C-alpha cells in the first residue's frame, strides 16, 4: 500500500508523523494520504493531489480541535497504521465543486467552497442559471459551497447544512443590498448535478476569486461558472463517526 | 383516457373548468374514481387538495396545475394555454416528471399514523411553549424550544420553508429540509440555527419532553395529536408525478415568483 | 408603604412570599393588593407579566420588583436568598426608580367601538385561519403589503423575548422606541416586504390595514384574543412607562450575557 | 451666505454643478470651498460621505444638501430637475441633525467620525473580545464586527441583516459579519442597539493587526490594544425645505418606486 503523509509544521505534527512512518512511501504515486494538523492542513493535502483524486483515499488527523476532515485523535495513529496496511477498508466519497474562469478557461477544484469577492469597489454581477438570467447581485460577494463545506464558511453566511451524501452545491449571498435595482433571492440556493451557475460581470471585471481560502486576484474576467464536479474525494472509513454527530459536537456541545 | 378536474371555488376556476371539460368531448372520459390525469385549477393550495384527494393512487396519476390568479410553483399553466393543454394530453404526447415526497410517522402510547406531504410537515405546540428533543438516526442532536419545526419537501422549499429563512432546493434532489420556527437559543436550549438538509434513508425523530400534545400540520391540514410518543421524519419512497408538456425550469419559475 | 406580592403558585414561591410578608411586618409596611405602591413578583418573567397587567391602571404609583425562584429572567433579576436584604432596603425607602417604555396597541372596528392595550414585551397580530394579509401604513403613508404568518411589534425590554427569536435586534431599555419584526413573510413580487426589523421612535404610528380578511388574532404579551371586523391596528410608543425599584445595578447587557451566552 | 458644491466626477455631476454656481451668483451668496456655511453634494451617497469627511471639522456651522445624479440615495434625496428650485430656496434662507459614531483606536489615541458605519476586520481569522461598559460580553470570531449609525442602518447594516433604525433615535447598532457561532466562540447572533454613553470596547485576542474601515476609508491599524465605540456628541446638520420622511426613502429604495 503506497502511502504519503503531510504535516502542518509544528513539533508535534512532525513528531507523530515519524511515529507513523516507522510502522512503501510514495509522494508522487500515493494511494493513502494521511493529513496531520487540522482542516486547513487537510485542504492543502487535497490541493496537492487534485489530478489523481480518483486513486487516493484520505485520512485526517487533528493535533488540535475536532475537525470535520481531521477527526482522528493522535492516539489512534497506533491503530490507524495497522488497519491501513491490512488492505481491507471501505471508502467514502464526497462531492466536489468545479470553478471555471473565462476570459481560454481556468478550472479549479474545491473541497469547502469557492467565493467571488470584489477587488476594491462594489461587487456587481449577473447570476445566470443554466443560460437563463436569475438575478443581478450587488454587495460583498457570493459563495458556492460543497456539501461537506457547508459547515465552514457557508454556515456563517446563513447557509443550510446538508449531508455530504447529497450530490449538490449551495450558493449563499454575502451582504446583498437587495433593493429595487438589484433584487436578490435572499435564500440560499442548492443546485444538483449538471446545473451550472454562471456569474457574469456588469463592470470592473476584476474579482477576488478564492478557492478554499486560496484567493487569487483574477483580472479581465468575462464569466465565472460553477457546477458539481464529476471527481469525488475518498475517505478511508474504519470507525463510525456520523456527520450529524460531528456537527452536534461542533456547534451544540 | 380517464380524467377529472378540481376547482378552487371562485367563478374564474369553475367557468374555466367547464370550458375545458367540454374540450374533451376526444377519447377522454370523466372519472373521479380511477383517473389517469388530474387537473387542478386555482392555486397551489388547490393543487395540494387534489394531491391528498388522490394520494392512494399516486403512481398512476399525472397532475396538471392551472393558476387563475398569480403564478404558482405547481399551478404554472396560464388559463390562456388551456386550449392547447386539452389537445396536447388528448394525443398523449407528453413526458413525466417526478418530485420527492415526505413521510410523517406519529407514534403514541395505540397504532401509528402515516402522512404524505407535497409541501411540508410542521409541528407546533397546542398553545404554550414547544419543547422537544431532535433525534437524528437514533442519535440526539439538540433540545428545541420555540414555536415549532418545519420539515420541507424539495418542491415545498419555495413555500413556508423559504419564509422561515430556509434554503431553496431543486426538486430533482431527493431529500428533506428542517427549519426552525422562532427558536430561543438561550444556552439552555442550544439549537443549530442553520437549516438542515437530510438525504434519503435518514430519520429525523422528534421526541417530546414535558408536554405530549402537538399541532401536527401536513400541507396546512393541522389536527391536534394528543399523547404523542414520537414524530419521525424521512424521505418517502412514493413520488408525485407531473405531466410537463413544455419546458418550465424550476429556477426560472422561482425568478418569476420572487425576483420580478 | 402599601405593597403586595404575586406568586408563581409552586411551593418555593408561596413559601418565600409568606416569609417576606412577615418580614415587612417588622416595619411600616401595609399589605394591599388594591392600591399598592410596591409590587413584588415571585416566580418568573411570565409571572411578572401577569403582575404588570394586574395593575396596568396604576403603573405610575407602582414600582415593580421581580424575584426569580428558578432561572434568571430579564424582569425577575433578584435571587430568593436576597429577599431578606430586599425588605430592609424597601422598608427604609432606600432605592431609586428606573423606567422602561411601553407599547400601545389600538384596535378599530366597523363602527363595536375601540380597544387599547398596553404591552410590556410585545404585541403580535396574526390571521384567524388562512393567510395574514395587511397593508403596513407608516405615518399615513403606505410602506408595504404583507403576506405570511403575522407581525410582531416589540418593546425595548421585550426585544430579548419573542422579538429575538424572530431575528429582531436587541435594544437597551433606556431607548424609548419600538421594533417591528416580520413573522414568515412570503416576500415575493406581489407582497414585497422590507425583511429587516424596523425601529420606530416616539410619536411614530404604524397602521396595519386589512386587505381581505378582517378577522385577526391579536396577542398582547401572550394574551391572544380574536378580534373580528377589524378596520385598523395602530402601533405607537405609549406615554406610560413601567417603573422598577432599583437597589443595586444589574446591567441589561449582562442579563443578555447570562441568558444567551453563559452564566 | 457662504456655500460650496462637491461633485462626483462624471460629466453629469459637473454640468449640474456649474448650473447651480451660476444661479447663486444672481443672489447674495458668497462662494468659499474652505470655510462654507452650506455644502452641496452632487452624485450619490458615496459623494456625500466624502463631503462629510472633507469638512468634518466644521460640522457645527454647515448644513449639508444631497443631490443624486443616479438612483435615489438616503443622503442625496433631491432630484436633478429640482435644482432650479433648490437655488431659490437656499438663497432666501429648517435644520435636521443626525447622530454620529465616534470610533476611538488605542495602540496616539486616534479619533474617527463615521456617518454610516465603522467595521473592523482582520488582516486571516478575526478574533476579538466584545466589552460593553467595562465588562465582558462575548468573544467574536468571523469576518468582523460592524458598528453603525442610525442613518447608516440603511447601508452596510441592512445587508448584514441589521435592523433599520430611524435617525431620530440617538443610538448605534452592532452587527455580526459571517460569525462562526460554536462551542468555543458563542456570540449573541442578534444585532445590538446601544444608547448614548454606552461604550463598546473591542479588544484583540491573537493578532494586533486589524483592518479598520470608517465609511469605506479602509485603513490598516497596527499594534492595536483597544477599539472603542460611542455615540459622538458631534451631529451632522441637514437643510430642510420639503418633507421627505426617512421611511419614505427606505420604501422608495428597497420596496418600490412606482412613479419612477
Ligand atoms: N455590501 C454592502 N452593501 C450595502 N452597502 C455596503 C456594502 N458594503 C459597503 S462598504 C464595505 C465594502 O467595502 N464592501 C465591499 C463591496 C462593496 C463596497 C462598497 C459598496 C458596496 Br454595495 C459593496 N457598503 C457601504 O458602502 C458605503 C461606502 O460607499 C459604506 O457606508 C458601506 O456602508
Ligand atoms: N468566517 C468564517 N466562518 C467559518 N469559516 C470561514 C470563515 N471565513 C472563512 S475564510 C474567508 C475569510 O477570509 N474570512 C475572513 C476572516 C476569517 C478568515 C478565515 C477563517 C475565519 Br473563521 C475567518 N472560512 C472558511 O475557512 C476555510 C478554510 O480556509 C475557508 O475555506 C472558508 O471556508
Ligand atoms: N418562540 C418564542 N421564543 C422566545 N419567547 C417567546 C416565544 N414565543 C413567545 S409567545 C408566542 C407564542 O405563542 N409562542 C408559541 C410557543 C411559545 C409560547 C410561549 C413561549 C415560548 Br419560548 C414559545 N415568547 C414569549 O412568551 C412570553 C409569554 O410569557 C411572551 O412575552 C413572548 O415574548
Ligand atoms: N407564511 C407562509 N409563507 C409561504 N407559505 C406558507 C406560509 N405559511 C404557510 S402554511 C402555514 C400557516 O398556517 N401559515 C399561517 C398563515 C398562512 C397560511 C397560509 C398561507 C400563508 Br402565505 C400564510 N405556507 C404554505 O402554504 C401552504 C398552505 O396551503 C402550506 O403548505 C405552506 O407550505
Amino acid at each position: 500500500m503506497k502511502y504519503m503523509i503531510t504535516s502542518k509544521g509544528d513539533e508535534k505534527s512532525d513528531l507523530l508523523r515519524l511515529n507513523m512512518i516507522a510502522g512503501e512511501y510514495d509522494d508522487v504515486e500515493p494511494e493513502i494520504v494521511i493529513s496531520i494538523g487540522g482542516d486547513g492542513t487537510f485542504l492543502s493535502a487535497f490541493h496537492q493531489y487534485e489530478e489523481r483524486l480518483d486513486e487516493i483515499a484520505f485520512i485526517g488527523i487533528h493535533t488540535g480541535h475536532l475537525g470535520f476532515y481531521a477527526d482522528w485523535r493522535p492516539a489512534e495513529a497506533d491503530k490507524l497504521v495497522k488497519l491501513l496496511a491490512k488492505g481491507e477498508y471501505q471508502k467514502v466519497s464526497y462531492p466536489l465543486l468545479k470553478t471555471t474562469v473565462k476570459y481560454k478557461e481556468a478550472t479549479y477544484l474545491a473541497l469547502n467552497e469557492s467565493t467571488v469577492k470584489s477587488s476594491g469597489g462594489p461587487f456587481v454581477v449577473d447570476v445566470v442559471i443554466n443560460d437563463i438570467h436569475f438575478e443581478r447581485f450587488r454587495g460583498d460577494g457570493l459563495c458556492m459551497s460543497t456539501p461537506s463545506g457547508t459547515t465552514a464558511y457557508n454556515k456563517s453566511l446563513g447557509g443550510a447544512l446538508m449531508h455530504p451524501s447529497i450530490e449538490a452545491m449551495q450558493l449563499t449571498e454575502m451582504a446583498s443590498i437587495n433593493n429595487r435595482v438589484y433584487r436578490t433571492i435572499g435564500s440560499p440556493l442548492v443546485f444538483p448535478k449538471h446545473h451550472v451557475v454562471s456569474l457574469q460581470p456588469v463592470n470592473d471585471k476584476d474579482f477576488q476569486i478564492s478557492v478554499d481560502h486560496l484567493s487569487i486576484l483574477h483580472r479581465d474576467v468575462q464569466e465565472i461558472r460553477y457546477e458539481v464536479s464529476a471527481k469525488k474525494i475518498h475517505f478511508a472509513r474504519f470507525r463510525s463517526f456520523p456527520f450529524w454527530r460531528r456537527v452536534h459536537d461542533s456547534f451544540i456541545e
